[PDB]
């Protein structure tokens, strides 16, 4: 998620 690898991460 710190890389926004998954767009459903918070803030992505």
């Amino acid at each position: 998620c710190e890389l926004c690898c998954n767009p459903l991460c918070a803030g992505c």
